[PDB]
């Protein structure tokens, strides 16, 4: 408890400098830049709330972007930084080198911006969070927030399409990943590790596509399941409608992505047979994993140890 | 600047209600939301980086969203908050409310959620890094919305600026479609087919008929909005307000106000109203004006067929 103390006896004499973040370790975004998804996933793989948005050489920094802001983006519309910038307009804060914490904090506390870039030769940037740490003599974090400023230290987002069979934008996988993993029991984490059911969703042949004739449009190749004919593989439609003929009267409805069938398939019910047939309405792009394929998932997640 | 200096001796002996923030002010969502816009709207006019999630009462917090969890999530799905919640499940630090704040601040350092639920437990509220940070300094800060520093202080800074009417971003809300069951469909074909002579087989045979019905936004939904009621848009017809358009309710309620008095009575389902507004014989030309006012009482899914779309159908006179 005598760090504190000894912190706030020094804070007059140390200056931003001090605890300073040089400008070639800061986490930049170039202003003609575009939210697709990698950049969006370089962003949020940072964890830094704040990112200076620099426009030409990385020293004139013209602007700035919070992840708060990236709250109705959609990766999938890869919306130009430029449209959100100016919706936003956060305000610049900036401060000098030849300055002290006292006045670096007294700025803060009613400043529009934590983060401050340090200066017209641009050295780095200081957070509040830097005062604070340096006040206090002991290192913050909140774990989001990579490491602690010592050049010492979550899934990464590498969940992108590079020219594969089929085609699908990677915001749409990650939802597939996110409800697979949470509203079914068969993909759960405590049963299979996240990492593990990525790598089969993106197996090849997993995920395809089906176009739609309506030359034969009640054809057996149209038709992801037949009643009382016993099938082994699970099906998540991802885009698409699709029509479901259920019961042993045989009531149909509709149903679109999202909807997943047969789970039992996979795990042990040993033979699963559907009572119901899906047919397609529609241009169908989904998911379909094979017993065999959910039980060398299981495998693999237990054979890391 | 002294008061730093006896923070210290402050913190080795405060306690976490005397900064604490109190359960009942708390901004939290319901467990069972879903991010849409709306919902959206409201968690980021709000301006608060982690929100408590509570499941029924307000007493029993289960989970914690962050708004950094929401990057890669899309206000158009309509993504439930239950998937990310439970995808994420960030851990929840609980603690008790004698608890010095030296403890609190060597939990909240060590990489801890920084928010924690202080609490048959009973929730006393809520503590933040910044809280203890704040009664440590004895200083005020804000980057979100509110200026309350340590306790027991609403204020306005800046025109409360974080609430920016952000419908800019907004999708055009523009239905796909109307989904109408096969035998909605043929029940209606019937009833239009047989009692109504306009639709009757002499005047256009079951094709023409069934295009017109399938043709694009002749069906159409209404959804009923309990709070603006009376709105000009939701009156399917005005009282003297000339009209070119039919209508058939398939289904909901409707108040009509027919007469010059102005009686109001309740008609629900297959109550079609200005059948003569199809008529097209010369004569602002040959007007149609209704003596009654359609307002909707609940969600509505019905018919509405212009004057053009019906004379066309007529045209369609093939041997
Ligand atoms: N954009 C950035 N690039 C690089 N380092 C940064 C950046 N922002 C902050 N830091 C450093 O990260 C450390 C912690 O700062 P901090 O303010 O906690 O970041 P943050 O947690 O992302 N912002 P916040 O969400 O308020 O906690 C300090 O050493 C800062 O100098
Ligand atoms: N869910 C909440 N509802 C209402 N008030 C809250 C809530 N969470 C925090 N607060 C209050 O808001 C203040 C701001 O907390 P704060 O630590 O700045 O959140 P944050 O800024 O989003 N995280 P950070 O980015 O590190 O600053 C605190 O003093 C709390 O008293
Ligand atoms: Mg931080
Ligand atoms: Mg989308
Ligand atoms: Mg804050
Ligand atoms: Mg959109």
């Amino acid at each position: 408890e005598l760090n504190i103390i000894q912190g706030a006896l020094e804070l007059r004499t140390k200056t931003v400098e001090d605890v300073m973040t040089p400008l070639r370790d800061c986490f930049m975004i170039t202003g003609e830049a575009i939210l697709d998804f990698n950049t969006m996933s370089e962003i949020m793989e940072s964890g830094y709330t704040r990112i200076p948005v620099f426009e030409g050489e990385r020293s004139n920094i013209v602007d700035l972007l919070f992840v708060k802001d990236l709250a109705f983006v959609d990766p999938d519309d890869c919306t130009p930084l430029k449209t959100i910038t100016k919706f936003y307009n956060h305000p610049l804060h900036f401060v000098f080198n030849d300055t002290k914490l006292d006045a670096m904090l007294e700025e803060f506390k009613k400043g529009k911006s934590h983060l401050a870039i340090v200066q017209y030769e641009v050295l780095g940037i200081v957070t509040l969070e830097d005062v604070i740490e340096e006040i206090i003599k002991s290192e913050i974090l909140d774990e989001t927030d990579l490491y602690t400023d010592n050049r010492t230290k979550f899934s990464a987002f590498k969940q992108t399409d590079s020219e594969m069979k089929v085609k699908i934008s990677p915001q749409l996988l990650l939802a597939m990943h996110r409800f697979l993993a949470t509203e079914v029991e068969a993909f759960s984490p405590s049963q299979m590790s996240e990492k593990i059911l990525l790598r089969l969703l993106k197996h090849p042949n997993v995920i395809q596509e089906l176009k739609y004739d309506e030359k034969n449009k009640k054809a057996p190749e149209y038709y992801l399941y037949q009643r009382n004919k016993p099938v082994d593989y699970f099906v998540l439609i991802l885009q698409g409608k699709v029509e479901v003929e259920a019961g042993k009267e045989g009531m149909k409805f509709e149903a679109s992505a999202f909807s997943y069938y047969g789970v039992m398939a996979l795990t042990a019910s040993q033979v699963y047979i559907p009572d119901y047939s899906v047919r397609a309405l529609s241009d169908l792009q989904f998911v379909k994993i094979s017993r065999q394929q959910y039980q060398n998932a299981l495998m693999l997640e237990h054979h890391h140890h």
